DNA sequence: CTAGCGACTAATTTTTCGGTTCACGGTCCCACAACTAACGAC
């Protein structure tokens, strides 16, 4: 699940809050599978 | 010291593509321009 792309947010224009974990990902975003790097937080995976 | 002896080259034609013409219902920071509320002078 990508929040880059068309319509979506940029890497410079990513700021800490979307790419930190919120409460709501329990169950449906992994909290630890992430790129590690500037698209951290940015690329998350479905929880299973 | 000398002589006898063992088929290629030039001229003319023809054809496809391009040119031309006609032309109605994100963030943070540093400057720059307004700009206005208050302050002072005639």
């Amino acid at each position: 699940l990508s929040a880059l792309g068309p319509g979506g947010l940029s890497r410079e224009r990513a700021g800490f809050e979307v790419r930190d974990v919120h409460y709501t990902h329990y169950g449906r975003l992994c909290p630890i599978e992430t790129p590690e790097g500037p698209n951290i937080g940015l690329i998350s995976s479905l929880s299973v």
